[PDB]
Protein backbone atom coordinates (compact mmCIF):
# COMPACT_ATOMS: atom_id res chain seq x y z
CA UNK A 1 0.00 0.00 0.00
CA UNK A 2 1.05 3.45 -0.97
CA UNK A 3 0.87 4.89 2.63
CA UNK A 4 3.85 2.89 3.56
CA UNK A 5 6.03 4.59 0.96
CA UNK A 6 8.93 6.81 1.90
CA UNK A 7 8.42 10.54 3.39
CA UNK A 8 8.98 13.22 1.60
CA UNK A 9 12.18 14.15 3.60
CA UNK A 10 11.82 17.79 1.74
CA UNK A 11 7.99 18.35 3.37
CA UNK A 12 9.82 17.26 6.58
CA UNK A 13 12.05 20.53 5.84
CA UNK A 14 9.68 22.74 5.05
CA UNK A 15 6.77 22.45 8.01
CA UNK A 16 10.14 22.81 10.33
CA UNK A 17 10.46 25.97 8.58
CA UNK A 18 7.10 26.89 8.71
CA UNK A 19 6.83 26.39 12.10
CA UNK A 20 9.34 28.63 13.16
CA UNK A 21 7.88 31.86 10.86
CA UNK A 22 4.55 30.85 12.04
CA UNK A 23 5.33 30.75 15.63
CA UNK A 24 7.90 34.14 15.47
CA UNK A 25 5.33 35.89 13.52
CA UNK A 26 2.10 34.88 14.01
CA UNK A 27 -0.13 33.67 10.97
CA UNK A 28 -1.58 36.77 9.34
CA UNK A 29 1.83 38.40 9.46
CA UNK A 30 3.98 34.97 8.08
CA UNK A 31 4.19 34.67 4.21
CA UNK A 32 5.11 32.39 2.00
CA UNK A 33 7.84 34.50 0.55
CA UNK A 34 9.71 34.33 4.04
CA UNK A 35 9.22 30.47 4.32
CA UNK A 36 10.73 30.03 0.95
CA UNK A 37 13.03 32.60 1.87
CA UNK A 38 14.23 30.54 5.56
CA UNK A 39 13.77 26.94 3.52
CA UNK A 40 16.16 27.64 0.53
CA UNK A 41 13.96 26.43 -1.92
CA UNK A 42 12.35 28.49 -4.29
CA UNK A 43 8.82 29.94 -3.99
CA UNK A 44 7.17 27.97 -6.68
CA UNK A 45 9.19 24.89 -5.17
CA UNK A 46 7.14 25.56 -1.70
CA UNK A 47 3.74 26.05 -3.69
CA UNK A 48 4.63 22.50 -5.19
CA UNK A 49 4.10 20.96 -1.63
CA UNK A 50 1.49 23.32 -0.34
CA UNK A 51 -0.71 25.13 -2.05
CA UNK A 52 -1.57 27.90 0.55
CA UNK A 53 -0.60 29.08 3.27
CA UNK A 54 -3.42 27.88 5.42
CA UNK A 55 -2.76 24.21 4.08
CA UNK A 56 0.28 24.75 5.03
CA UNK A 57 -0.61 26.41 8.46
CA UNK A 58 -2.70 23.35 9.40
CA UNK A 59 -0.18 20.83 8.03
CA UNK A 60 2.35 22.32 10.79
CA UNK A 61 -0.19 22.39 13.39
CA UNK A 62 -0.64 18.29 12.71
CA UNK A 63 2.79 17.80 12.89
CA UNK A 64 3.06 18.91 16.44
CA UNK A 65 -0.43 17.48 17.52
CA UNK A 66 0.47 13.95 15.91
CA UNK A 67 3.90 14.26 17.73
CA UNK A 68 1.84 14.73 21.23
CA UNK A 69 -0.74 12.27 20.68
CA UNK A 70 0.77 9.44 19.51
CA UNK A 71 3.57 10.13 22.35
CA UNK A 72 0.65 9.51 24.55
CA UNK A 73 -1.17 6.99 22.74
CA UNK A 74 2.22 4.62 22.58
CA UNK A 75 2.95 5.36 26.65
CA UNK A 76 -0.66 3.94 26.91
CA UNK A 77 0.36 0.74 25.48
CA UNK A 78 3.77 0.28 27.10
CA UNK A 79 2.07 -1.40 30.38
CA UNK A 80 -1.12 -2.33 31.65
CA UNK A 81 -0.10 -1.39 35.19
CA UNK A 82 -1.90 1.51 35.30
CA UNK A 83 0.19 3.44 37.99
CA UNK A 84 3.40 2.53 35.76
CA UNK A 85 1.63 4.07 32.30
CA UNK A 86 0.35 6.80 34.38
CA UNK A 87 4.15 8.00 34.32
CA UNK A 88 4.92 6.81 31.17
CA UNK A 89 1.95 8.99 29.76
CA UNK A 90 2.46 11.92 31.71
CA UNK A 91 6.27 12.20 30.85
CA UNK A 92 5.10 11.90 27.53
CA UNK A 93 3.48 15.14 27.71
CA UNK A 94 6.17 16.84 29.78
CA UNK A 95 8.60 15.47 27.34
CA UNK A 96 6.67 17.17 24.86
CA UNK A 97 5.70 20.81 26.48
CA UNK A 98 9.18 20.85 26.93
CA UNK A 99 10.97 19.37 24.06
CA UNK A 100 8.80 20.75 21.14
CA UNK A 101 8.34 24.49 22.20
CA UNK A 102 6.78 25.75 18.85
CA UNK A 103 4.34 22.45 19.75
CA UNK A 104 3.16 23.77 23.15
CA UNK A 105 2.63 27.36 22.06
CA UNK A 106 0.61 26.00 18.65
CA UNK A 107 -1.53 23.63 20.44
CA UNK A 108 -1.90 25.37 24.34
CA UNK A 109 -1.91 29.40 23.62
CA UNK A 110 -3.34 29.58 20.18
CA UNK A 111 -4.42 32.90 19.19
CA UNK A 112 -5.44 32.04 15.68
CA UNK A 113 -9.04 32.24 16.33
CA UNK A 114 -10.14 34.06 12.90
CA UNK A 115 -10.02 30.20 11.52
CA UNK A 116 -12.37 28.36 13.78
CA UNK A 117 -10.71 25.15 11.90
CA UNK A 118 -7.48 25.62 13.88
CA UNK A 119 -9.71 25.62 17.17
CA UNK A 120 -11.41 22.23 15.82
CA UNK A 121 -8.42 20.81 15.58
CA UNK A 122 -7.39 21.30 18.73
CA UNK A 123 -9.89 20.18 20.32
CA UNK A 124 -10.44 17.09 18.94
CA UNK A 125 -6.77 16.02 19.37
CA UNK A 126 -7.62 17.08 22.80
CA UNK A 127 -10.82 14.92 22.41
CA UNK A 128 -8.85 11.96 21.26
CA UNK A 129 -5.90 11.94 24.61
CA UNK A 130 -9.58 12.29 26.75
CA UNK A 131 -11.05 9.12 24.60
CA UNK A 132 -8.20 7.08 25.37
CA UNK A 133 -7.95 7.52 28.93
CA UNK A 134 -12.07 7.27 29.00
CA UNK A 135 -11.09 4.02 27.45
CA UNK A 136 -9.03 2.43 30.37
CA UNK A 137 -10.68 3.98 33.06
CA UNK A 138 -14.21 2.06 31.47
CA UNK A 139 -12.33 -0.79 30.99
CA UNK A 140 -10.17 -1.15 34.32
CA UNK A 141 -13.07 0.00 36.88
CA UNK A 142 -16.61 -0.45 37.82
CA UNK A 143 -17.42 2.97 36.63
CA UNK A 144 -20.78 3.53 34.15
CA UNK A 145 -19.55 5.86 31.07
CA UNK A 146 -20.55 9.04 32.57
CA UNK A 147 -18.56 8.66 35.55
CA UNK A 148 -15.63 7.30 33.82
CA UNK A 149 -16.06 10.21 31.12
CA UNK A 150 -15.83 13.08 34.07
CA UNK A 151 -13.03 11.49 35.80
CA UNK A 152 -11.16 11.11 31.93
CA UNK A 153 -11.69 14.73 31.65
CA UNK A 154 -10.75 15.64 34.97
CA UNK A 155 -7.48 13.48 34.85
CA UNK A 156 -6.32 14.99 31.72
CA UNK A 157 -7.01 18.73 33.03
CA UNK A 158 -5.52 18.39 35.66
CA UNK A 159 -2.34 16.63 34.28
CA UNK A 160 -2.61 20.02 31.45
CA UNK A 161 -3.39 22.11 34.11
CA UNK A 162 -0.13 21.16 36.67
CA UNK A 163 2.50 21.11 33.22
CA UNK A 164 0.93 24.39 32.16
CA UNK A 165 1.75 25.74 35.68
CA UNK A 166 5.12 24.19 35.95
CA UNK A 167 6.14 25.96 32.68
CA UNK A 168 4.21 28.87 32.85
CA UNK A 169 6.24 29.48 36.41
CA UNK A 170 9.32 29.36 34.67
CA UNK A 171 10.30 25.33 35.65
CA UNK A 172 11.19 26.18 39.60
CA UNK A 173 11.02 21.84 40.00
CA UNK A 174 12.29 19.85 37.69
CA UNK A 175 10.82 18.36 34.74
CA UNK A 176 11.35 15.01 36.71
CA UNK A 177 9.66 16.22 40.35
CA UNK A 178 6.83 18.32 38.48
CA UNK A 179 6.31 15.10 35.85
CA UNK A 180 6.79 12.38 39.93
CA UNK A 181 4.36 15.16 41.63
CA UNK A 182 1.61 15.28 39.06
CA UNK A 183 2.02 11.19 38.73
CA UNK A 184 1.92 10.49 42.71
CA UNK A 185 -1.52 13.36 43.00
CA UNK A 186 -3.66 12.07 40.09
CA UNK A 187 -2.65 8.31 41.54
CA UNK A 188 -3.29 8.97 44.66
CA UNK A 189 -5.01 11.85 45.59
CA UNK A 190 -4.80 14.11 48.27
CA UNK A 191 -4.85 11.61 51.11
CA UNK A 192 -1.36 10.21 49.76
CA UNK A 193 0.29 14.17 49.62
CA UNK A 194 3.42 13.84 51.72
CA UNK A 195 2.14 14.51 55.55
CA UNK B 1 -17.79 51.36 61.41
CA UNK B 2 -19.72 52.60 58.21
CA UNK B 3 -19.27 49.47 56.66
CA UNK B 4 -21.55 47.66 58.69
CA UNK B 5 -24.46 49.64 57.77
CA UNK B 6 -27.31 48.21 56.33
CA UNK B 7 -27.24 47.13 52.24
CA UNK B 8 -28.96 49.37 49.61
CA UNK B 9 -32.26 47.13 49.13
CA UNK B 10 -32.79 49.11 45.70
CA UNK B 11 -29.18 48.48 44.56
CA UNK B 12 -29.53 45.06 45.08
CA UNK B 13 -32.59 44.68 42.86
CA UNK B 14 -30.93 46.78 40.15
CA UNK B 15 -27.82 44.17 40.26
CA UNK B 16 -30.56 41.22 39.58
CA UNK B 17 -32.16 43.37 36.85
CA UNK B 18 -28.83 44.11 35.04
CA UNK B 19 -27.14 40.91 35.23
CA UNK B 20 -30.23 39.56 32.95
CA UNK B 21 -29.44 41.95 30.77
CA UNK B 22 -26.24 41.49 30.28
CA UNK B 23 -26.51 37.51 30.13
CA UNK B 24 -29.47 37.97 27.42
CA UNK B 25 -28.21 40.50 25.44
CA UNK B 26 -24.31 40.78 25.93
CA UNK B 27 -22.32 43.70 27.08
CA UNK B 28 -22.18 45.57 23.93
CA UNK B 29 -25.70 45.34 22.98
CA UNK B 30 -27.13 45.96 26.74
CA UNK B 31 -27.98 49.31 27.85
CA UNK B 32 -29.39 51.23 30.51
CA UNK B 33 -32.48 51.73 29.41
CA UNK B 34 -33.73 48.38 29.39
CA UNK B 35 -32.23 48.33 32.68
CA UNK B 36 -34.53 50.90 33.93
CA UNK B 37 -37.30 49.52 32.11
CA UNK B 38 -36.97 46.35 33.83
CA UNK B 39 -36.22 47.81 37.38
CA UNK B 40 -39.30 49.97 36.91
CA UNK B 41 -36.90 52.68 38.26
CA UNK B 42 -36.27 55.96 36.63
CA UNK B 43 -33.02 56.23 34.50
CA UNK B 44 -31.79 59.07 36.61
CA UNK B 45 -32.38 57.04 39.19
CA UNK B 46 -30.29 54.30 37.85
CA UNK B 47 -27.37 57.19 36.79
CA UNK B 48 -27.49 58.02 40.89
CA UNK B 49 -26.39 54.67 41.72
CA UNK B 50 -24.09 53.53 38.93
CA UNK B 51 -22.73 56.82 37.03
CA UNK B 52 -21.46 54.02 33.87
CA UNK B 53 -22.78 51.18 32.35
CA UNK B 54 -19.07 49.81 32.78
CA UNK B 55 -19.19 50.43 36.71
CA UNK B 56 -22.77 48.55 36.39
CA UNK B 57 -21.28 45.18 34.31
CA UNK B 58 -18.25 45.38 36.65
CA UNK B 59 -20.24 45.41 39.88
CA UNK B 60 -22.61 42.44 38.60
CA UNK B 61 -19.07 40.56 37.93
CA UNK B 62 -18.37 41.05 41.67
CA UNK B 63 -21.51 39.90 42.71
CA UNK B 64 -21.51 36.92 40.92
CA UNK B 65 -17.84 36.33 42.07
CA UNK B 66 -18.07 37.39 45.53
CA UNK B 67 -21.37 34.63 45.90
CA UNK B 68 -18.62 31.80 44.60
CA UNK B 69 -15.70 32.69 46.57
CA UNK B 70 -17.67 33.50 50.10
CA UNK B 71 -19.19 29.92 49.76
CA UNK B 72 -15.59 28.48 49.06
CA UNK B 73 -13.96 29.74 51.34
CA UNK B 74 -16.93 29.32 53.79
CA UNK B 75 -16.31 25.86 53.26
CA UNK B 76 -12.86 25.72 53.92
CA UNK B 77 -13.31 27.25 57.14
CA UNK B 78 -16.08 24.38 58.36
CA UNK B 79 -13.71 21.79 59.35
CA UNK B 80 -9.93 20.73 59.42
CA UNK B 81 -10.49 17.22 58.64
CA UNK B 82 -9.61 17.71 54.77
CA UNK B 83 -11.92 14.76 53.43
CA UNK B 84 -14.55 16.42 54.64
CA UNK B 85 -14.19 19.66 53.63
CA UNK B 86 -12.61 18.94 50.32
CA UNK B 87 -16.67 17.66 50.11
CA UNK B 88 -18.16 20.92 51.84
CA UNK B 89 -15.54 22.88 49.17
CA UNK B 90 -16.71 21.09 46.19
CA UNK B 91 -20.45 21.05 46.88
CA UNK B 92 -20.36 24.89 47.47
CA UNK B 93 -19.07 25.20 43.66
CA UNK B 94 -21.45 22.83 42.23
CA UNK B 95 -24.49 24.30 44.18
CA UNK B 96 -23.17 27.95 42.46
CA UNK B 97 -22.81 27.06 38.93
CA UNK B 98 -26.37 25.40 39.35
CA UNK B 99 -28.01 27.47 41.38
CA UNK B 100 -26.39 30.94 39.52
CA UNK B 101 -26.31 30.03 35.97
CA UNK B 102 -25.53 33.80 35.00
CA UNK B 103 -22.85 33.93 37.40
CA UNK B 104 -21.53 30.24 35.72
CA UNK B 105 -21.64 32.25 32.39
CA UNK B 106 -20.17 35.70 33.34
CA UNK B 107 -17.54 33.96 35.37
CA UNK B 108 -16.71 30.34 33.25
CA UNK B 109 -17.95 31.92 29.63
CA UNK B 110 -17.28 35.64 29.74
CA UNK B 111 -17.04 37.06 26.09
CA UNK B 112 -16.09 40.27 27.23
CA UNK B 113 -12.72 40.49 25.60
CA UNK B 114 -12.74 43.98 24.26
CA UNK B 115 -12.23 45.04 27.94
CA UNK B 116 -9.35 43.41 29.94
CA UNK B 117 -10.19 44.39 33.44
CA UNK B 118 -13.01 41.81 33.35
CA UNK B 119 -10.72 38.63 32.42
CA UNK B 120 -8.51 39.93 35.17
CA UNK B 121 -11.19 40.31 37.43
CA UNK B 122 -11.64 36.46 36.90
CA UNK B 123 -7.81 35.88 36.97
CA UNK B 124 -7.61 37.37 40.37
CA UNK B 125 -11.08 35.41 41.60
CA UNK B 126 -9.52 32.57 40.59
CA UNK B 127 -6.30 33.06 42.00
CA UNK B 128 -8.24 33.46 45.47
CA UNK B 129 -9.38 30.11 45.31
CA UNK B 130 -6.17 28.83 44.34
CA UNK B 131 -4.37 30.46 47.05
CA UNK B 132 -7.30 29.62 49.83
CA UNK B 133 -5.79 26.02 48.69
CA UNK B 134 -2.34 26.39 48.29
CA UNK B 135 -2.80 27.58 52.19
CA UNK B 136 -4.11 24.65 53.57
CA UNK B 137 -1.76 22.25 51.36
CA UNK B 138 1.42 23.91 52.67
CA UNK B 139 0.22 23.93 55.81
CA UNK B 140 -0.71 20.46 56.01
CA UNK B 141 1.63 18.53 54.23
CA UNK B 142 5.26 18.17 53.59
CA UNK B 143 5.31 19.64 50.58
CA UNK B 144 7.59 22.93 50.05
CA UNK B 145 5.78 26.12 47.99
CA UNK B 146 6.25 25.20 44.62
CA UNK B 147 5.22 21.68 45.22
CA UNK B 148 2.08 22.98 46.71
CA UNK B 149 1.28 25.55 44.11
CA UNK B 150 1.88 22.61 41.21
CA UNK B 151 -1.34 20.76 43.17
CA UNK B 152 -3.51 23.30 44.36
CA UNK B 153 -3.71 24.73 40.62
CA UNK B 154 -4.08 21.11 39.72
CA UNK B 155 -7.23 20.66 42.66
CA UNK B 156 -8.95 23.35 41.35
CA UNK B 157 -8.32 22.99 37.60
CA UNK B 158 -9.69 19.67 37.89
CA UNK B 159 -12.38 20.70 40.37
CA UNK B 160 -13.49 23.37 37.26
CA UNK B 161 -13.00 20.32 34.92
CA UNK B 162 -15.15 18.08 36.16
CA UNK B 163 -17.95 20.31 37.14
CA UNK B 164 -18.00 22.07 33.76
CA UNK B 165 -18.05 18.93 31.59
CA UNK B 166 -21.14 17.47 33.95
CA UNK B 167 -23.12 20.96 32.92
CA UNK B 168 -21.77 21.01 29.59
CA UNK B 169 -23.47 17.22 29.57
CA UNK B 170 -26.60 18.61 30.34
CA UNK B 171 -25.87 16.93 33.85
CA UNK B 172 -26.26 13.11 33.13
CA UNK B 173 -25.96 12.43 36.57
CA UNK B 174 -27.29 13.74 39.96
CA UNK B 175 -25.45 16.87 41.47
CA UNK B 176 -24.60 15.01 44.50
CA UNK B 177 -22.99 12.18 41.92
CA UNK B 178 -21.49 14.44 40.36
CA UNK B 179 -19.74 16.28 43.47
CA UNK B 180 -19.20 12.96 45.16
CA UNK B 181 -16.94 11.44 42.12
CA UNK B 182 -14.90 14.71 41.61
CA UNK B 183 -14.60 14.37 45.61
CA UNK B 184 -13.36 10.72 45.81
CA UNK B 185 -11.23 11.35 43.10
CA UNK B 186 -9.49 14.48 44.29
CA UNK B 187 -9.10 12.33 47.33
CA UNK B 188 -8.58 8.86 46.83
CA UNK B 189 -7.29 9.43 43.00
CA UNK B 190 -7.32 6.84 40.52
CA UNK B 191 -5.88 4.11 42.98
CA UNK B 192 -9.41 4.41 45.00
CA UNK B 193 -11.66 3.87 41.31
CA UNK B 194 -14.76 1.11 42.47
CA UNK B 195 -12.79 -1.96 40.62
CL1 LIG C 1 5.37 12.60 3.66
CL1 LIG D 1 8.91 28.57 20.83
CL1 LIG E 1 -24.89 48.07 49.54
CL1 LIG F 1 -28.39 31.91 32.53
Amino acid sequence: FQGMLPRDERRGQLLVVASDVFVDRGYHAAGMDEIADRAGVSKPVLYQHFSSKLELYLAVLHRHVENLVSGVHQALSTTTDNRQRLHVAVQAFFDFIEHDSQGYRLIFENDFVTEPEVAAQVRVATESCIDAVFALISADSGLDPHRARMIAVGLVGMSVDCARYWLDADKPISKSDAVEGTVQFAWGGLSHVPL
